[PDB]
């Protein structure tokens, strides 16, 4: 019984309420809907940021550069954030977002393999430069919201060319939420190291019922805004539009 209208002028809400700008793409079967505040950002490219930790993690795992068991020790040097300063597996990492963790696997695959992975999934603008550590947070690797939520689809559905083992042992590494009987698995990302500053919560939603809907939240993160209000905005989207 809700309009579309509706629908719309409420995800919008969410955006203007949190004083960004930002796009919320949802996808249902092969069609892709566009919500928010800022509907052109859409089709624009921005650095994928931490996102980018599920294809490195696919590209790791796939080339035996770690295992899921396998203990990425902490070299005791000071890390921005406390909770960084630990041993963690890559799924830890994932959910911690330790960017140490996916620089020292990004160092394992190395430059050259690392561009023919990137370049043979056809992520983004496929480029990832010279420096095999960064170029996903500083460029230039850049992506677009609906080439993220199409990444997220082939994901949630094991379309990617890697093994299906190799793309369920990452899918684990993603559940960040269970409402009622829906399952969200995500990866955010932050893009500081370049202006203006990228907010991204990309994944999928397992219904109760086996349906997978692919999402890709995009957004400018401003001066002490909240992590968290990608995860909010994201939540209420979804609810609003009845996904969870
Ligand atoms: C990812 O984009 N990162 C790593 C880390 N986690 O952020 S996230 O939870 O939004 O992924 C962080 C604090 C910032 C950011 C970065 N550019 O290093
Ligand atoms: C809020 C945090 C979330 C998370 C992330 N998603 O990047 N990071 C950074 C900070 N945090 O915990 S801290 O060590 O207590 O700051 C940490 O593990």
């Amino acid at each position: 019984h809700i309009s579309s209208q509706q629908h719309e002028k409420a995800i919008k809400s969410y955006f203007d309420e949190a004083q960004t700008q930002g796009v919320i793409i949802i996808k249902e079967g092969k069609n892709l809907s566009t919500y928010g505040n800022a509907l052109a950002r859409a089709n624009k490219e921005y650095v994928p940021a931490s996102t980018f930790k599920m294809l490195n993690a696919l590209i790791g795992l796939e080339n035996h550069k770690a295992t899921t068991n396998e203990i990425f020790k902490w070299d005791g040097k000071k890390r921005t954030y406390p909770m960084w300063e630990k041993d963690m597996t890559l799924g830890e990492a994932m959910a911690l977002s330790a960017v140490p963790v996916y620089q020292e696997l990004a160092r394992r695959t190395g430059l050259e393999l690392m561009q023919k992975e990137v370049k043979r999934v056809n992520f983004g603008n496929t480029n990832i430069g010279t420096q095999v550590d960064n170029f996903w947070l500083v460029g230039p690797l850049k992506i677009t919201p609906v080439q993220e939520v199409n990444f997220a689809d082939d994901l949630a559905h094991n379309r990617l060319p890697f093994k299906l083992e190799t793309q369920e042992e990452v899918k684990k590494m993603l559940l960040i939420k269970e409402v009622n009987g829906s399952k969200i698995y995500a990866k955010s990302g932050w893009g500081m190291g370049v202006t203006p500053q990228v907010g991204w919560l990309t994944g999928w939603v397992e219904q109760a019922n086996g349906k997978k809907i692919p999402f890709s939240l995009n957004l400018e993160m401003k001066e002490g805004m909240s992590g968290s209000i990608r995860n909010e905005i994201t939540y209420k989207s979804l609810e609003n539009l009845g996904i969870i």
